[PDB]
C-alpha cells in the first residue's frame, strides 16, 4: 500500500552508488501469505526509516526479485540517505549502534514477513570516513615481534586445554611452556576473573612466565587478555590492571585486549577502542551465531557482521579456516578476510571501499596445523594473519613448543616457495609434523615417509 | 562420546535448584543427519564450559527429550555450576556479556545441530543477588507524578508522526499539543542528532514545550529522550546535555533516558545503568527480532529477553499488547509483563524468585485506544503501565490531547469499576473515543450508539 | 605604563554590578619597589585577561586604594568581562579551573609585586546560573534520618581516634560503640586503601557495624567514606564499591563520600559531582592552608575558596568552630557559613546572590562539645550543621555514644529555648557532660554543681 | 609534648634512606611564640600522619636546626613510613593527592607555627616505582618531526599575540604565519572555548593551517591544544574532538594537550594522562603562584612542584629562562631542568633516583631569542628543550617565520660549536636577529656591526 511513496523501482543502481548520498542494503526477504512482495518491502523501507520535509529522507526500495531464492523468498534492495544517520556530539561520527537500529531494527520484528536477512551493505565515502575504524591491527604485532611492517607475516598462536577450568599457576605453566616456541596465547572467551583463577592471581603470573620465555629465547611474545564486561569503568580497571602487571616487565605492549563483541555489543568494543586505541582489540565473536548462523532467516550474513566489526574497530577478529581446517570451510570465504583488511574489496552485491581505514586482521583458528598451512596461504594469497592452533600446536609429538615452531616453519616454507617435503629436511620441527599427523602427510605429500625416514 | 563427562542424567532437577549452586538452562535443539542427541547435548555442554580440577565445573545434561518439538528437534537441560561466571573486579557483580557467552555463546555456531534456542533460565539467589538491577521504574515516574507509590496507575503516552523527519520546531509542537492533555512523549528510537533536526536545536524547543503544557495545564509531563551511542562518552555527553536543558525550567526528573539496548548491547545499558541510575532507563527493543523472533532455530525466546533486561537494569522495556492491539498478540503473553514487574514468576522451564530486585515496567505499545485499555487492564490485573498510543491518541477525532485523556479516563473506569458506557456518559473525552473508534466500540459495547447519542 | 588600556578608574562600581557583564575580583596588592600602584595593578589586569575586537574583553581597574592596607599595600578591583570565560562542549558551564586561572593564574607569579590576595569576588546572575553547584546537601541526610526537610537542624558526629593506623575490625567497633548513641562518622583524610587497613576489608566490617547499630537503636546512622583519588577511574571504583557494600544492608543512601578536593583539585570534585551527584559530596580542604593561610600574601581569602567550593559542588565542607571551640575563632566568621548555606550572602566586598543554586552544608569541627553548641548555636542563628567532636564525644566520661546523645541533647536543649542546668535534670547524657567537662561548665554555667548534685 | 613519641632525633638521615622503607621530608618552619621548635616539629608530624599498631607507622622528627634560617625559621625533616601511603584498587599505584595530603595537608592549617613550607623530599625505590610517571615527552616530538631519539634537540615555538581575544580566522592565520618558519604553537591558558572564538571553529582553521604550512615547507609543525576543564567528561569531549579535527589532515599525532594543571589539581591531570597517554601532556602551571612563591612562607618550593609534575604525568612544564631571559632568573635554577629530566638528580636536600621513569620535558619561555639562545644551551649542557618566543619569534625584522628559523638556527650554531657571528655570515635568519635585537648583540658580540655589514 506504502509502495507509491517507499519504492521507486525506476532508480538506477549506479546512479544511486556514483551519487554518494546513500547506504545502500540487500536482503533475503519471504514475504508472509496473503502479502505482496512489493507491499512487504516498501513496508519495510517506511519501517526502516520515516515510518509513514519528511520526503527527502525516506528510505527506497530501488531493487526487487520476488523468484530470487526460490522457497526462501526473493532479493530487496533498499536506499538509505546518508541524511538518516546520526552524529555523535563529540566528534561527528556515526553510532554504528545507530546504523544497525535503523537497517536491521524494527524490520527484525514485522509480522508481513516470514524473514528478513542482511545479506550486504553498500557505504559511500561520506559514511565510510565517518566511522572509528582501527587503531591497531597486525603492523603493530609486526613492529612489536620486529618484524617489516609491510608483510610482517604469520603469528604462531595456541589456545590453552582445558579452555576453562585451570588455577593460575598451571595457566602460566602452560603458556611458558609454548612461549619457548611460539608467539601468541589467548584467553578463552569466558575466561577471566573466576573465583578458581582471579585475575589478580593468574595475570602476574602470566606476565612473568612471558618475560621468563623472553630471556630464555631472546625472541619476542605475545598475550590477548580477555577485558570483557558491561561496565566501562569495569572494562578500563582490568584493562589498566594487566597493562599494568605486564609493564612490570617493560612488556606493555605486548597486551593484546580479548573483548567478547557480541554479548557486549558496539558499547562494548567501542568503550576498548576508545579508552585503549593503541592496544589491539581482539574481537571474539562469542555468540554472533544467534546473528549470522545460515540456519536462521533472519539477521545479517557473516560478512556483514564482519564489516561492521571493523567499522567498529576490531583490530582482528576469527574468520575460519576456510575448508582448510576442521569447521564450516570453502576455499571460497577468503572474501571474509579480502573484506577486512583490504583498502577495497568487492562483496556478495556491493564493491567497498575503505577509503584508507586501517585492516582488521583475521585471525584463524580450527583445526590447522603446520602441513595444512601451506595450502591455506596459497589460497588466501598471503600470510598477514594471527593463527591459533590447538592441536596443531600441543599435538605435536614433540610438544607444544616444537608445534610452534613447526607453524612458523611452515610460514616460511611458503614463502620460499619450497617444497614441503625438501623444506622438511633441514627444518625437524616441520619434520615431525609429518609425524605428528601423518594421516594429513599420507594425503597432502605422499612419499613422505620415504623421503624422511 | 563426551557424553560420558558431560552428561548425568541421573541428576534430579529439584536437586538441583534446591541446592542454589547452579544456573540451569532449558533449550531447544536439533541434531543434525548422522548424530545422537545426547552426543550432540554433552559437546553443547562441554563447548558452554571447560571444553573437553577442571570436572568440579564442567557444565552437565541432566535431563533430555529428544521427540519433544517433533521435526523442530527436542528438550536439551544444562546445569552450570555458579562458579563459572565471572566476577567484577569493582563490586564482585556478574556481566551480563558474560554469562550470555557461556550459555548461549560458542555454542551458537556448532555443526552437529540444525538449531539451539534458549527456552528458559534460572538463576539461583546466589546469582540474582549479584547482578546490577533496575535503580529506577515507573515507581519513581508516580513520585515526579504525584501520584502514590504502590499503585499509581497509568501512564497515558504517545509518539510522534512522522516518527522520524520532523524538523525541530514542528517536533516540539506536537509534544506541546499532547501534552495538553496527555502524560508520557517518547523519542523515536532512531531519532537523535541528525543534521536536520540537531539534538541541540530540538531538545530546548522540547524542554520549553513541557514547561508550557505544565505551566497551562498544571499537571507534570515526562519526555524519554534518546541518549543512544557506541561511545561511553557521547552517551554521557549527550545525557547531561539533556537534563540540563530541562533542569533550566525545574524538569530534569522529568526526563527518562531511552537506550536502544540490543544495537548498543549490555554494555550500553550498562552506561546509562552506571552512570544515571536515577534517570529511568528506557530500554528500546530495536533490532531484537534476530535473536528472539520465532522464525529463527537459533537465539532465545522473548522471555528470556525480559529477564536479562531486567538484570543489566532496564527501568522500562516494551512488551506488547497481548492480543489487545494490532501485534503478535495472546493475552497469554502477560508472562512477559509478570517476569519483569514481580518479585517472583512461573516461567515456561522454571520458577524465577528475584530477590527483591526492582522491577522492570512494562511499556506497552501496539494499536491500544481508550476502549481497549478495559479488557487489557482486566486480563493483566493491574494499570501500572506506560502506554504509547499512536492512533488511540493522534486518532482521536477531537484531537492528541483529548486523545490522551480518554486514556486516562479508560484507566479511571477501569479502576472504578465502572461499566463504561454509564462512565462514558460523564467523561466526554472516553466518550468521544467511541466515535473516533467505532469500528471497536460496536464490537465491545454494542448498544452504546442509542445510549450515548 | 598599560593603565591607559586596562584601567578606567571613572567606572563606577554599581554600574558593573547592576549591569551584570562583569565578574569583579577584590585583591590586596604591595607592589615592588620601584612600580607604581596602578602601573602595576593594570600589569595584573592585562595578565589576568588578553595580555597586551581584543577591547572588548580586557579586563579593568576600577578601583585603587594604594594606602589600604599600610605595609601589607593596597586594595585593588578589577573587572573581568563575562564572555571571557570558558564554556563546557557537554552542556555550557564555566570550568571553575579555568576561571580561577584568569583571576588568580600568571598573576601569582608576577615580579613587579611582593603580593597577590584575593579577597572577595562578585559573580552576576549569568555566570552563577551556569556552575554545576551541589546536587545534595544536609536535606538529603535530613530525609534519610527520618527529619524535616526544613530545618531538621543538628547532626551529632565524630572522628575516630587514633585517625590512621587502626586496623580494620578495630576501626569497625570504634564506629558499633559511638553508632550506638551517635549519628555521623567520617573517614580521616588520608584513611582509604593502606596495606594496613585495605579498603576491601573495613569497608565491609563497617557496614556490618552500621547495620547492627541499627538495628538495636532502631535509628539511622551515616558514614563518610573517603574515596579520594587521582584518576577518576579510580575514584568511580571506589565509591561503586562502597555503596555496593552498604546496599547489601539496605543503606546506600546512608553513605557520603569524602572528597580531599584541595589536593585532588577541582577536576577530582568535579569526578565525584557528576558521577555520584546522589551522594553526599564531603570536601575535606586537607592542604587549604597553602592556598588560604592569612600567613601568606598570596592566594585567597577562606571566604573565596568557600564560595569556589559551592560552585563546584560540594555537599559539605568544614568552616571552623568560631571562637567556641579550640582553634582559630571568631563568631564573626559566621560568614563563611552563610556565604556557604544562604541564597543571598553579603561578603567583605560583594553582595552574592547564589539564585537557588544549593547550599552547601557547614561541617563543625575543633574541640566542641554539648555544654559548648549553645552558644554556638545562638551566635550561628540555626543548629542545621553536621558536627565531628573528637573530644566532645569519646571524652564523655561515660563513653562515646553517651557522648553523641549529650550533643544531640545540646541542640534539642538550644532548640527547646530551655535553661542548659534545668534542661539537664531531665536528660542525663547531657547532665553528665558538665562532670566530663567542669572547665567549661564552671564558666558557662556557674551553679549547676548544687543544682546538678 | 608529643616529641617523645613522634620525634627521635638519634635517627641518621642516612640509615632511613640506605633502608628504603620511608619517604624523607625537609620543611622550613617558623614556631608561632611561646612554642619550642621541637614541641611543634613533633606536633607537625602527629597531624602529618597518625593524629595522636599505630606506633610503625607514626611519621617521626629526625633532624632538627631551629636557627638555619634566621628570622625565617629552621629545618624541619620528618620521616614517613611507606605504609602510611594510599593504594588504587586498580592499580596498586599511590595517588599524588593522596601523598600532598599527609606531608602538605592538614599541616598547613596550624596555629602553633608561623610558617612551614617544603623545601625537597625523598622518595625511595618501592614508592617512585609506584607512581604513573610521563607516558610521553619530547622523545615522541623527536619521532614525529623525523629527528634522532637520543639527543634530538631544540623546538622552536611562539605564543600568540594577543594571547586571549583573537577571533578564530586571524588566531589561525598568526598560526600558518609562524609554521613557515617555526615548529610548535601553544595555546594561551585560558583560551579554549569562549564564545567569540568556540573551538569548533577556530580547531578546524588550526588544523588547515597546520597542513598547508606543512604542504608548503615540507617539514612538521606541532600544536598544543588547551584541554582544560573540571570534569572528566568534558576533557574527553574536548580531546577527541581535537585529535580527529587532526586526523582529518594525517596529523594527529602532532597535536599535544595543555592541560592548567594547578587549576584543574592532580585529578585533571590524571585524567589526561590516564584517557591520553600518547598524546603529550604539556602541563601549564597557571596559578601555581599561590603554592610556589618565595613570598609565602606556606606551599612548597618550585623544585619539589616539579617533582610532583613528573610523578603525576606531566610530558613537558615550563621551567623558565635561568637568567637568560627576562624574569625570574639565575643559572643555577638548572636543577629544575635535571630533576625533570635526568634519571638521577641531587636536589637542595635529597638525592633522587628515577628508576627509569620517563623524563618531563623542559619548556623554556621568558624573553628568549636566538642571540640569548647560544649562552643559555651553554648553560643547561644540552638544547633538548621546547621553547615558546613570544618576541624572539615575531620580534625579528623580517617577521615571525624568520623568527622562527634564526631560533633553529641558534640551536644548529651551538650544536655545531661555530662562532655566533661567523656563523650568521652564512645564515641570514640568524644575522638578522643580530639587527632585531641589536642591544642584545651589541652585549654578546662586540664587533657583530663592521663582520656582518
Amino acid at each position: 500500500d506504502q509502495s507509491n511513496r517507499y519504492a521507486n523501482l525506476d532508480l538506477k543502481e549506479e546512479d544511486l552508488i556514483n551519487g554518494g548520498r546513500h547506504m545502500l542494503v540487500a536482503y533475503r526477504m519471504k514475504p508472509a501469505p496473503g502479502y505482496g512482495f512489493l507491499e512487504v518491502a516498501a513496508h519495510i523501507a517506511a519501517e526502516s526509516s520515516t515510518g509513514t520535509f519528511t520526503r527527502g529522507v525516506d528510505a527506497l526500495v530501488y531493487e526487487i526479485d520476488e523468484t530470487a531464492f526460490g522457497d526462501q523468498g526473493g532479493l530487496l534492495k533498499i536506499a538509505y540517505p546518508v541524511e538518516l544517520f546520526d552524529h555523535n556530539l563529540i566528534d561527528d561520527k556515526h553510532p554504528v549502534s545507530h546504523m544497525w537500529s535503523l537497517v536491521l531494527g524494527n524490520n527484525q520484528g514485522m509480522g508481513d514477513h516470514l524473514g528478513l536477512r542482511m545479506l550486504d551493505f553498500y557505504l559511500p565515502e561520506v559514511m565510510v570516513r565517518n566511522f572509528d575504524g582501527p587503531a591497531t591491527n597486525i603492523e603493530d604485532m609486526w613492529r612489536v615481534l620486529g618484524r617489516p611492517t609491510k608483510d610482517g607475516g604469520y603469528i604462531a598462536g595456541t589456545i590453552i586445554k582445558p579452555k576453562l577450568g585451570l588455577r593460575p599457576e598451571p595457566f602460566a605453566k602452560a603458556c611458558y611452556d609454548f612461549w619457548l616456541g611460539g608467539t601468541f596465547i589467548k584467553n578463552d572467551e569466558p575466561q577471566a576473573n573466576q573465583t578458581f583463577a582471579p585475575m589478580k592471581k593468574v595475570i602476574p603470573l602470566v606476565a612473568e612466565a612471558m618475560d621468563r620465555a623472553q630471556q630464555e629465547t631472546g625472541e619476542a611474545k605475545l598475550f590477548s587478555a580477555n577485558i570483557t564486561a558491561d561496565f566501562f569503568g569495569e572494562m578500563i580497571a582490568r584493562g589498566e590492571y594487566i597493562l599494568n602487571e605486564f609493564a612490570k616487565y617493560g612488556n606493555e605492549d605486548h597486551v593484546a585486549f580479548l573483548v567478547d563483541g557480541f554479548v557486549t555489543g558496539p558499547a562494548g568494543v567501542a568503550t576498548a577502542r576508545h579508552y585503549f586505541p593503541k592496544t589491539f582489540l581482539h574481537f571474539h565473536r562469542a555468540g554472533h551465531g544467534a546473528l549470522t548462523s545460515y540456519k536462521s532467516p533472519m539477521g545479517m550474513d557473516p560478512l556483514c557482521y564482519m564489516k561492521l566489526a571493523r567499522l567498529q574497530g576490531a583490530s582482528g577478529i576469527h574468520t575460519g579456516t576456510m575448508g582448510y581446517g576442521k569447521m564450516e570451510g570453502h576455499s571460497d570465504e577468503r572474501v571474509l578476510a579480502y573484506m577486512l583488511e583490504r583498502d577495497e574489496c568487492q562483496g556478495p552485491y556491493f564493491y567497498q571501499k575503505w577509503y584508507g581505514m586501517k585492516a582488521t586482521t583475521p585471525i584463524i583458528s580450527g583445526g590447522m596445523n603446520a602441513l595444512r598451512l601451506i595450502g591455506f596461504f596459497e589460497n588466501l594469497g598471503h600470510a598477514n594473519v594471527i593463527n591459533t592452533c590447538g592441536g596443531g600446536s600441543f599435538g605435536h609429538i614433540d610438544g607444544p613448543a616444537a608445534g610452534g615452531k613447526s607453524l612458523d616453519q611452515a610460514y616460511q616454507c611458503w614463502k620460499e616457495g619450497a617444497d614441503p617435503i625438501e623444506f622438511a629436511k633441514e627444518h625437524k620441527e616441520f619434520a615431525r609434523a609429518f609425524e605428528s599427523f601423518p594421516w594429513d602427510a599420507d594425503k597432502l605429500f605422499p612419499g613422505w615417509r620415504e623421503k624422511l625416514g
